[PDB]
């Protein structure tokens, strides 16, 4: 090709290409490594990444995230028919199977998810070629290890639609593991726990691996357990705040809402370096400018039951392996939100101070290995 490895997240989606031995993680327009997983119709365009979520404020019902959550199932599904009441905008039942309805050019459109995921992936290849400065048509395709045929399928799809000769669709876990050359023969199995807390879901994975070949042992997490919860966490908390200092209720207007979201997802990723951020939006609501800070310890303790529930899911996945924590050879920080310092440390204490493999950005890893496998099946 070059062929390139892509990995699709709810939040955001990465792709990366293996060349001279080194995996390359490209970054986009914006000059971002990763690029949010966000589609949006308007009177005029079709927005897709950072365009698109950086209007989702002024146009909720038109702008289509969370596409992966609908993808192989049935409309009919229970987490589909959960999912819905949750989403600005429509999904629609077009013989047993969901689609997205939304207005495009004063017009009713709908979209299968495939079709959604089609154009994320279509803008990761377009990010890739505008690098590469070549066409790029092979490439791997990863997705949450608990994917069933279906789900898998639909995504193959996507690629499909979007151009993409795929190679293969493999584990997010396994990429990760593969990014950390953790597939390597050593002589005998080793088991590996992988700790994917990504923007919207928290996943847990235990594999054994040997002579190259993968065994996913066990999985744990919650679907519904990520970046934006913590973030959430921080709008409550300066929604009250405004409201104290101004005494002036902002939830109702969803656009105020929106603007502090960003700025609060912004402050959050400050305090993985950094023991305090500012936070400063001008006429926030009614011309109210809203100038204030918040610290890594209050960051923390407005989170503290979210972050320590995260070793439930790991208790689990060992129980179901069948392993003692002793038994882990290699622990994988996977996703953003494994930045997060008190993350780092819940999961080190518990596993009694043994070292985290977290060189590689943790929303990098799972595209990092895709594109080192893909290169191997080139
Ligand atoms: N430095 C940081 N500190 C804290 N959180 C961060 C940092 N950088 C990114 N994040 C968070 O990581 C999340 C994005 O992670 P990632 O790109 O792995 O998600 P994803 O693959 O889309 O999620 P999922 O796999 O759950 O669908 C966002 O919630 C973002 O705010
Ligand atoms: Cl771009
Ligand atoms: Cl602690
Ligand atoms: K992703
Ligand atoms: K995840
Ligand atoms: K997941
Ligand atoms: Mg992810």
């Amino acid at each position: 090709g070059p062929a390139v490895g892509i990995d699709l997240g709810t939040t955001y989606s990465c792709v990366g290409v293996f060349q001279h031995g080194k995996v390359e993680i490209i970054a986009n327009d914006q000059g971002n490594r990763t690029t949010p997983s966000y589609v949006a119709f308007t009177d005029t365009e079709r927005l897709i990444g950072d365009a698109a979520k950086n209007q989702v404020a002024m146009n909720p019902t038109n702008t289509v995230f969370d596409a992966m959550r609908l993808i192989g199932r049935r409309f009919d599904d229970a987490v589909v028919q959960s999912d819905m009441k949750h989403w600005p905008f429509m999904v629609v039942n077009d013989a047993g199977r969901p689609k997205v309805q939304v207005e495009y050019k004063g017009e009713t459109k709908s979209f299968y998810p495939e079709e959604v995921s089609s154009m994320v992936l279509t803008k990761m290849k377009e990010i890739a070629e505008a690098y590469l400065g070549k066409t790029v048509t092979n490439a791997v395709v990863t997705v949450p290890a608990y994917f069933n045929d279906s789900q898998r399928q639909a995504t193959k799809d996507a690629g499909t639609i979007a151009g993409l000769n795929v190679l293969r669709i493999i584990n997010e876990p396994t990429a990760a593991a593969i990014a950390y050359g953790l597939d390597k023969k050593v002589g005998a199995e080793r088991n590996v726990l992988i700790f994917d807390l990504g923007g919207g879901t928290f996943d847990v994975s235990i594999l054994t691996i040997e002579d190259g070949i993968f065994e996913v042992k066990s999985t744990a997490g919650d679907t519904h357990l990520g970046g934006e919860d913590f973030d959430n966490r921080m709008v409550n908390h300066f929604i009250a705040e405004f409201k104290r200092k101004h005494k002036k209720d902002i939830s109702e207007n969803k656009r105020a809402v929106r603007r502090l979201r960003t700025a609060c997802e912004r402050a959050k990723r400050t305090l993985s370096s950094s023991t305090q951020a500012s936070i400063e939006i001008d006429s926030l609501y009614e011309g109210i400018d809203f100038y204030t800070s918040i610290t890594r310890a209050r960051f923390e303790e407005l989170n503290a039951d979210l972050f320590r529930g995260t070793l439930d899911p790991v208790e689990k996945a060992l129980r179901d392996a069948k392993l003692d924590k002793s038994q882990i050879h290699d622990i994988v920080l996977v996703g953003g939100s494994t930045r997060i310092p008190k993350i780092q440390k819940l999961l080190q204490d518990f596993f009694n101070g043994k070292e985290l493999n977290k060189s590689i950005n943790p929303d990098e890893a799972v595209a990092y290995g895709a594109a080192v496998q893909a290169a191997i099946l080139s």
